[PDB]
């Protein structure tokens, strides 16, 4: 049955062995500690809360192999000196992105904040804040020496991933660590990440992952449902299948959250049914060219995909509907 094929696939392909996940997490802590030391010694004036490791490896959502960690760099902004503006209220008109503006510029003149060095025309530039950390990934830190010292091979990821480090942590296993400079203004948390395409690159991105995955975890906690299990299977398919790799975890997670709004029953025996509904739902969003965020409905999660990527994704999924088991090949 598709049901038993999906559970087999989960067990043998999607689930990451415990050993690699433990070893990857050590590598991340060591890198984070090396970065802590470097910033203490070289950028002591820069105000930061404690950096910490985040993402799907920390909330049991990573699949296939332990290869991706987010290192959150929480910058501290003075709450009276900075405000944020939702992109849809700016002339850029970009939902899910924000400008950050310097406030009280006369009363607290230029220099009253460290972050005044990153201001461009009165706004806190995510490009200038990212560039300050891109200098670290690209190598103001001596990663060869650190790597010899830790027994890892550490190097910058290839372009355009300028805030990402590749870390070979065991023979034959690698990890990508993304350094995410983050600011928090009231209850809004924003991240600077370089983007391919100026429209997004110029603005701070609203962090969506923690709220999306908290919704999913709450839904499953209440009924021990299979929503996460269905998500992980979809992630492992996309990770394992070259055409489908252009789908993101955030996109797949919102497909599942939209389905959880329509279907109350996610008991273990509904996995097969829900898996097929997810495929069909992805097809429908791809044909419309819009996947609204379940948490922020103005944001189109397909906005950054090109139209040919969208057409070719839709085709691959249409080809799989008659025999969905083929998506479980690796």
């Amino acid at each position: 049955s598709l049901q038993e094929k999906l559970l087999t696939y989960y067990r043998n392909r999607a689930a990451i062995p415990a050993g690699e996940q433990a070893r990857a997490k050590q590598a991340a802590v060591d890198i984070c500690a090396e970065l802590r030391s470097f910033l203490r010694a070289k950028l002591p004036d820069m105000p930061l809360r404690d950096m910490y490791l985040s993402g799907s490896l920390y909330d049991d959502l990573q699949v296939v192999t332990a290869d991706h960690i987010q290192l959150i760099v929480p910058l501290v902004l003075e709450q009276n000196l900075w405000s944020c503006i939702p992109g849809e209220d700016t002339i850029m008109n970009v939902p899910g992105f924000f400008l950050v503006r310097r406030e009280n510029p006369e009363y607290f003149p230029r220099g009253s904040s460290y972050w005044d060095r990153c201001v461009v025309g009165g706004y806190l530039s995510p490009k200038t804040v990212a560039d300050t950390f891109e200098k670290v990934v690209a190598g103001s830190i001596n990663w060869p020496a650190i790597g010899s010292l830790l027994d890892y091979v550490i190097r910058p990821a290839p372009p355009p991933e300028a805030l990402t480090l590749e870390v070979q942590y065991e023979r034959d296993k690698h990890l990508f660590i993304d350094f995410l400079p983050s600011v928090t203004l009231g209850d809004t948390v924003l991240v600077a990440k370089p983007h391919r395409l100026a429209q997004y690159d110029n603005l701070w991105r609203l962090s969506l992952r923690p709220a999306e995955t908290a919704r999913l975890r709450a839904l499953d906690q209440a009924d021990s449902g299979c929503r996460s299990l269905c998500l992980k299977i979809l992630k492992a398919i996309c990770k394992s299948t070259p055409a489908l790799g252009h789908l993101t975890a955030s996109q797949l997670t919102n497909v599942i959250l939209h389905l959880a709004q329509e279907e109350a029953d996610w008991s273990p025996d509904m996995l097969a049914d829900r898996f097929l509904q997810a495929l069909r739902g992805l097809i429908s969003y791809l044909e419309a060219g819009v996947l609204p965020s379940a948490l922020n409905p103005k944001v189109n999660l397909f906005a950054e995909l090109t139209p040919e990527e969208i057409d070719e994704l839709g085709y691959t999924l249409y080809c799989s509907l008659s025999e969905p088991e083929v998506l479980l090949q690796t």
